[PDB]
């Protein structure tokens, strides 16, 4: 049970330069995006999809977070393992989802900036929650990239982002692998998080102009690790662990770690017995909250251009099979 | 009826002048001949020639292609029969100047007596010059569509977004022919109708370019002017149509491949010829072993640096005199 | 003989310096290692380490160079051997830097003085500076072709167009030779003539390039000096070549692409090596296996970025002093 939902971009302005006709047609309440297919030849040809949400062009950043995010990270809490990806074609909004943009000119806040994605957003949450809720807990993050399998982490104090992690399979966990060489960083409170994420933008803008195409070639993975302390009535202290990924996969358009993956994908659905994820980079990170047991999401991107017609139903028919509904009439 | 094959070359660009190009390629008008200089510094006396229809030099002007080239041609078609002339060569040799030429800047001239003007525009002005005289009632209807990545657009539609799609069908009328689903073929009423819509064509063609990679030399180009004449009752449908190829030097190129075994299989009279793998070779059919006459005009830069590619170009039309149609 | 291999560390770039590049590469001189760090982030303690027969750190200028690999090489061509040093790295290690050189802005200095100078200026200069002296009767000839798509070029031609090719064939009077057909061989009557002949080779080679694609990192260039003695009553002839490969990273490729193949089968002593199969290693025959003798710089970037591509030239340029030359 993995969920699946879709958002579709409003039109960028070489779109609206162009003339740009639509063809996404999405109805929120029905849960379904139609696509109209026969371009000058026949008018009236659609296809249609079933998700579990559809998001149009209109949809705020934060109603993203609500219907998404927080169902997740409550399980989070709970101890859980849980992902989250973003996919589809360059250009579609898969950063501006995942982490979203600084409004020009400081304006609001962080935190209040209405164009911030899901992991300034998850990040204010996870205090504002837990803070008040009482107990005590620590929070760490992580951020590192995958560009043709090769691994860099974002977050380092090395001053030069190319230096390159490795993997180990977890001795501890049969499930798990070792980053070796990656920074985790303790995020004490709120007010440490802009800085981090500043730093790691940095290093990013950096790595782009290092390697080739590496905005759209790339994988980001973004780890909140929470640690929640109890102790019982005689001293006795049960630790609850949570694990969020966000992830900011390589755009789909026609990469080892992005075709692997859709094959994990299909065989966790259709429950075929043995599950690859040791053939990536990025299934072998993954593997641990991924299987059932955990929360699962993807957000696929589209836009709604005329031009982008067989990427469009391409990203479509990858999370249809990701979860497949029948259409209602 | 054979093929006709025409070579035009054109003369040094800029860039060419100022890399001190020097030229290997020796046209004879009147031997019909072109003559190219294949051994560089090494040896200074080898040389391919061939033997054409028509050749024209450097220093042949538009009007020159139309009068020798495309008047016969018209007068073929207003007769009703169906013709067809395409270009092909290398990018930057002038496919597109010749099809559809060039509007001279500062408005120095009236679209149709622009002696840049390419066969297109020569030719709508001279369906009516040549018929509102002889008197007979008739219409005029046109349609230019592009290949590109084996998907057809509509130049002409009166939809403002030009990536929206056509569709092409086998015709249960014509065994050669094809249906092309949702194209726009526009009734052109009279001469002072014909800039606006060739403009209207060539804008949403710079908008095309802007939106998909290399549309300018990987795109195919095909142009159709119907002529409906009336004259007890007596009608002719004559049919011409106006090809402007991808460049020869290169989904992506599948339509200049099929062309090219098309034209093998052709040639070679191999039994079966793979007309339906290529959108372009589908519209061609009837173009290539079918009842249209056909004229091909194969364009060349003069330049050493292009030897490879002047040679390629000159081999494949050179073969292609031996293609048999056979009109009406 | 053995191949010897050198090795030439570049320094630090203006865009590896705004990326703040870490250096992974150590130089010692001494030892003659090179020792580039591995293991990135995840393992500290990881070398690769290679012993060359010269190793030069980034700090090494081009005058350390040239008194190191070449007045030696320079004094065997004097008494008439044959040698090539060729120049192997990726795109932007320094190659073309080492071969040839730049000239300092502004006309500060005179080309013989040029701090910047590469290997080319330097052996012109001091061949001239050596046998001026001795008094025997002496001439210099020099000639530069270029390789690119497996067509050759001639710098030094009077030929006003860069693009007329020239073409190759075996030597008669040698069974591992080969003739260019076209190529101009320039005598230089004195080292005041030196100059001008450079300034033009590298016009030509300026025009090359924004004729086709890529043409300064897939091209190779071959520098050759002759150099004839008349001494006994004797004449002596002493060939120099100055090669300066293309991108190590990369008909395109077939040049490097051989050369590889060449490289390997004379490691493994095989049957065959397949000289033949691309112009480069036809033109290097006699300087891979056979009686020149032969000197490679490779040459490195010292960034961690660069890591996969500076571990591939070392392995690479590593090999080849296994192979063996029998020198005259
Ligand atoms: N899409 C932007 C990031 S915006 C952003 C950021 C931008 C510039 C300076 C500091 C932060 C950001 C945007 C809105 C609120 C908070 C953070 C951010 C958000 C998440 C992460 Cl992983 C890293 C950075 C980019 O990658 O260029
Ligand atoms: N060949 C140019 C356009 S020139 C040209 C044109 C250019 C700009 C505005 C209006 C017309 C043109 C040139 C000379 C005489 C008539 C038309 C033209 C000719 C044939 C056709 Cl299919 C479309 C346009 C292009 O590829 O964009
Ligand atoms: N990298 C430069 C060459 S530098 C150089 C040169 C540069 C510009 C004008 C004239 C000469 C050069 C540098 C220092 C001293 C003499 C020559 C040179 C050296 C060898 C040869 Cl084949 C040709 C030219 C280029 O090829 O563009
Ligand atoms: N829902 C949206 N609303 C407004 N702008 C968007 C939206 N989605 C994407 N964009 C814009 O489109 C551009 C490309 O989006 P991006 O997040 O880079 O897509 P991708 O990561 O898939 O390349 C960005 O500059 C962003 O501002
Ligand atoms: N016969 C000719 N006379 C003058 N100019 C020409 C001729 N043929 C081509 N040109 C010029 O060369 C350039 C390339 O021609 P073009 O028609 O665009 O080549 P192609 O369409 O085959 O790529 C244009 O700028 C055009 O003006
Ligand atoms: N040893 C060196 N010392 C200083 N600068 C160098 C050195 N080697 C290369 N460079 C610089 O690196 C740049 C690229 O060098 P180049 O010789 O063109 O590389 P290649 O020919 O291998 O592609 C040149 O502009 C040159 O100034
Ligand atoms: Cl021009
Ligand atoms: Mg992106
Ligand atoms: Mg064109
Ligand atoms: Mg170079």
């Amino acid at each position: 049970n993995i969920q699946v939902v879709v958002r579709c971009r409003p039109f960028n302005l070489a779109e609206r330069k162009a003339s740009a006709h639509s063809i996404v047609e999405c109805d929120p309440v029905r849960k379904e995006v139609s696509v109209r297919t026969g371009g000058l030849a026949d008018k009236s040809s659609r296809k249609t999809y079933t998700f579990d949400m559809v998001f149009g062009a209109s949809t705020k950043q934060i109603d993203v977070y609500r219907s998404v995010v927080c169902p997740i990270l409550d399980e989070v809490i709970m101890g859980y393992n849980c992902t989250i990806f973003a996919y589809g074609q360059t250009g579609t909004g898969k950063t501006f989802t995942m982490e979203g943009e600084r409004s020009p000119n400081e304006e609001y806040t962080w935190e209040e900036d209405p164009l911030a994605g899901i992991i300034p957003r998850t990040l204010h949450q996870i205090f504002e929650k837990l803070t008040d809720n009482g107990t005590e807990f620590s929070v760490k993050v992580s951020l590192l990239e995958i560009y043709n399998e090769e691994l860099f982490d974002l977050l380092n104090p090395s001053s030069d982002v190319s230096e390159r992690l490795q993997m180990f399979d977890d001795p501890r966990n049969k499930r798990g692998v070792i980053i070796k060489g990656l920074e985790e960083i303790t995020v004490h409170n709120k007010d440490e998080v802009y800085q981090i994420l500043e730093k790691g933008a940095a290093k990013r803008t950096t790595a782009a102009t290092l390697m080739n195409a590496y905005s759209s070639r790339s994988h980001s993975v973004f780890s909140v690790t929470i640690h929640m302390k109890e102790t019982t009535i005689d001293g006795e202290e049960l630790v609850k662990i949570g694990k969020l990924n966000l992830v900011d996969l390589a755009g789909s358009e026609n990469n080892q770690s992005l075709l692997t993956l859709g094959r994990v994908i299909t065989a966790l659905v259709e429950r075929t017995p043995h599950v690859p994820y040791r053939e990536s980079k990025l299934t072998r990170i993954l593997q641990d909250s991924l299987g059932g047991r955990t929360r699962t999401s993807i957000i696929a991107t589209i836009s709604p251009a005329s031009l982008n017609l067989e990427e469009t139903l391409s990203t479509l028919e990858y999370a249809h099979r990701a979860k497949n509904i029948l259409n209602k009439p």
